[PDB]
């Protein structure tokens, strides 16, 4: 007799009441159709049977699982089956799926294949032909032009039910964004689209309810240079100042402009040579279009150049801002010695410039977008059984689903992100598509990233946190993906030869980056080393990288003043005229304040049961080796957080982003 065990998932809406039929599947045979229960398989619960065959089997290749209608369709989740069989075996079979009754459901034991290691035709049948249902199943679209491919589905209930969320409103920017404002206590002003602040201290009012650590610590400093130029490195979109190897043309700035700034008698062209002079470099926002969604509002963008400098103290701090890309007479620059005014409206402007860059091209299309290209490639390309769809999946856990819900309701024509953002209304598409066109492998490559922008020396500028933690945690995940290539490829020929890993590779190379040739992705991948680089690529921008730019939003951005969603007057182009009113009358009114503030604190959140980097509960893997090589993992994790949790208590403000405990697995949110 067997004994078959089923574990149904323990989500909302897992259990089922349906029919639920199991055949096994051997060499010598097959056994007969076998329904189980005839009763329910609630959530949570394991059910197990005792079954005697009809028939000598052999070795169990497949489980065959069949649900059929009883009353109405109830959907059925299912983790894993698992067999003790008459010859006193043991096998596993990883399920992790959702079972919709529409089709049959053939499952391999857990021990991960390549297409190589098939031979017999029961297996490779079913590898192929769980293949080509993939590909029927998930298809690649262009969801707008010039985007990266994404999912062919116009909504998230379009998606099959595989990939979506584990409740359809669950994770719901509409009903989220809502309930945030409601827990903040800014319900009231959700339509106020006309009124502006009476003042700072009026928002203050609002603020000081609903403030936590950081944001409360911006309220109070945000007027500093000091924390102007922090953010920078260890802010909320901290991968945009790179060092000035010579002053930009376009900046006509001069020593007797910044001399009051300059520390060490120098001019500042021989501080250029020195590698003090950094730059922040808005050339991506130059002729994108403003929001024109509300007639009754005009909203304005810049594109302004940031010049900085790393003092004596070793603190990089803003010496110069033009606010417009082609200098002039009416594109001033704007210096600290100017009136209090001017300088800070130029501090606010650069301000509300990132926070444009940061949701659209730092956050949105470089992890967002990207992961899901990672995630359609494996669905299409690599069966269950495959080591690197084991490896994978749980990198790219609801993130097809996050994105098609902003596809439909957050960045979509006339969407919630249109209210409250200067780019909103077409000007984030355009963003998008040019910065596609800048997006290169090597600039998801961390170590690569930050050397392309002359940052990497830890003894010339020993601040930047978010490169600190980034190549540990980088430096983690190749270690892990190495172990993992290891012990699946035993050498490069072998991963030379496997064709489904060739066509995932191939598949993110034409359609999810659009076959470009400057992209710079392989179009192949021929050897361990180059695979184990490439899996950390996905592994780290699905994890850390996204963690790092999406969880400091409430934080850094919940002060508006220190991160405007919009500008309501147009940059200043001249001296000596601003005002502290004018000021709060260009930056947001009420109603896109309150917006502003329900967006950013409902994606700083994590769930109650969130999955962290290395947690795996879905043990697709059930080989010894490979669960040692994730023991590791997890162990060299605890060892960054202890290192990071050491340096952090010597802070006056701690970065906690990218501490291994709050890094989820993949873009959920
Ligand atoms: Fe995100």
């Amino acid at each position: 007799s067997y004994t078959v065990t089923v574990a149904t998932g323990s989500q909302e809406h897992a259990g089922t009441d349906d029919y639920i039929y199991l055949s096994l599947v051997g060499s010598a045979g097959c056994s007969e159709k076998h329904l189980l229960d005839k009763g329910s398989f609630e959530r949570g619960a394991v059910d197990s049977y005792d079954v005697t065959v009809d028939e000598e089997l052999g070795e169990i290749q497949l489980v065959r699982i069949e649900k059929r209608k009883y009353g109405s369709n109830d959907d059925w989740y299912l983790k894993y089956i698992t067999l003790k069989t008459p010859h006193g075996d043991y096998i596993e079979f990883p399920c992790y799926r959702w079972i919709t009754g529409d089709v049959e459901v053939v499952l391999r034991d857990g021990r991960a294949k390549l297409a190589r290691d098939d031979q017999i035709h029961i297996l490779k049948q079913h590898r192929r032909k769980e293949l080509e249902t993939r590909q029927k199943q998930y298809r690649w679209m262009e969801w707008n032009p010039g985007f990266p491919l994404s999912i062919d589905a116009k909504c998230h209930k379009d998606l099959p039910r595989d990939i979506q969320f584990d409740s359809e409103k669950g994770v719901d920017f509409v009903l989220n964004y809502s309930k945030a404002m409601e827990n903040l206590f800014i319900n009231r002003f959700m339509h106020m689209f006309q009124s502006s602040w009476n003042d700072f201290a009026d928002f203050e009012k609002i603020f000081v309810k609903i403030s936590n650590t950081i944001s409360e610590r911006v309220m109070n400093h945000w007027q500093e240079d000091l924390m102007f130029g922090y953010q920078f490195l260890n802010g909320a979109n901290p991968v945009l100042i790179r060092r000035c190897t010579e002053l930009p043309e376009k900046l006509p700035v001069t020593t007797e402009m910044v001399e009051c700034s300059l520390e060490r008698q120098l001019s500042l062209e021989q501080e250029v040579q020195q590698g003090n002079i950094f730059i922040v470099d808005f050339e991506l926002l130059d002729g994108i279009d403003a929001n024109k969604t509300d007639p009754c509002t005009l909203q304005f963008l810049a594109a302004p150049i940031c010049l900085l400098y790393k003092n004596l103290a070793n603190k990089i701090v803003p010496i110069a801002i033009q606010l417009n890309q082609i200098p002039g007479d009416e594109n001033p620059i704007f210096l600290p010695s100017d009136a209090k005014y001017d300088w800070l409206l130029a501090k606010i402007w650069v301000r509300s410039s990132d926070f444009h860059v940061h949701q659209t091209i730092t956050h949105l299309l470089r992890t967002h977008l990207v992961s899901e290209v990672f995630g359609i490639a494996m669905y299409r390309q690599l069966p269950a059984v495959h080591p690197i769809f084991k490896l994978l999946v749980a990198h790219v856990r609801f993130t097809i689903a996050i994105n098609t819900k902003a596809r439909e309701q957050l960045i979509c024509e006339c969407g919630l992100f249109d209210k409250a953002n200067a780019t909103g209304g077409g000007g984030h598409v355009q963003m998008v598509q040019r910065a596609m066109k800048d997006l290169t492998y090597a600039s998801l490559c961390f170590p690569e990233a930050i050397k392309a922008r002359g940052m990497e020396s830890k003894e010339d500028i020993p601040y930047y946190f978010y490169r600190d933690d980034g190549l540990l945690v980088w430096e983690a995940i190749r270690t892990f993906t190495a172990e993992v290539v290891d012990i699946y490829y035993e050498g490069d020929q072998v991963v030379e030869e496997d064709p489904e890993l060739q066509d995932f590779v191939n598949d993110v190379y034409v359609y999810g980056m659009r076959g470009r040739k400057s992209s710079g992705f392989p179009k192949s991948v021929k050897s361990r080393e180059q695979l184990s680089e490439y899996l950390t690529v996905v592994i780290f921008t699905a994890s850390a990288q996204h963690a790092a730019v999406n969880f400091g939003q409430y934080d850094w951005a919940s002060w508006i003043p220190n991160a405007p969603p919009t500008m309501r007057a147009p940059p200043p182009t001249a001296k000596g005229v601003v005002t502290i009113e004018q000021i709060v009358d260009t930056l947001p009114d009420r109603g896109r304040s309150c917006w502003h503030l329900g967006a950013v604190w409902a994606l700083s959140q994590f769930q109650e049961n969130e999955l962290f980097l290395g947690m795996y509960p879905e043990e697709h893997f059930i080989e010894k080796p490979v669960k040692e090589a994730m023991a590791r993992f997890r162990k060299n994790l605890e060892a960054i957080v202890s290192v990071i949790a050491e340096r952090n208590e010597n802070l006056q403000l701690p970065y906690y982003y990218l501490d291994p405990d709050r890094i989820p697995n993949s873009v959920a949110i």
